[PDB]
């Protein structure tokens, strides 16, 4: 399903072109402008491990997920991926461990060398 489609049709959005972060736009946003480093960013997301054993949604907390882009509050793949998104965009991201929690992982929630999948909705973003 959705992750396999991302393997298949995903744009490689890494600078190194190592397929570390793959993206499909599933619903198009609006506005020419994507977030810049520093912006306060508001999203909804659904995330899971490739192993299918953990799922997490912003909705589980009945409130948006907020973070400052590029300010190392989230995994590298989010800083890279959300910078490509427009307001109102829903995107799918498939992420190799190098752009997530690496060989150490983040036990027990994230195992060593985990691939992650996210659906992200970019709700809004404002300047510092
Ligand atoms: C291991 O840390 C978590 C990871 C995720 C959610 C968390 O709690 C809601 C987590 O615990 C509290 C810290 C919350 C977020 C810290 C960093 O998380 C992140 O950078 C990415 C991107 C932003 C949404 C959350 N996220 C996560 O890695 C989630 C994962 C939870 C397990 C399934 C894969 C998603």
């Amino acid at each position: 399903g959705a992750p396999a489609t991302v393997t298949e049709q995903g744009e490689d959005i890494t600078s190194k072109k190592d397929r570390g972060v793959l993206k499909i736009v599933k619903r198009v946003g609006n506005g020419e402008e994507t977030p810049m480093i520093g912006d306060k960013v508001y999203v909804h997301y659904k995330g899971k491990l490739s192993n299918g054993k953990k799922f997490d949604s912003s909705h589980d907390r009945n409130e948006p997920f907020v973070f400052s882009l590029g300010k190392g509050q989230v995994i590298k793949a989010w800083d890279i991926g959300v910078a490509t998104m427009k307001k109102g965009e829903i995107a799918h991201l498939l992420i190799k461990p190098e752009y997530a929690y690496g060989s150490a992982g983040s036990l027990p929630k994230i195992p060593s060398n985990a691939t992650l999948f996210f659906e992200i909705e970019l709700l809004d973003f404002k300047g510092e």
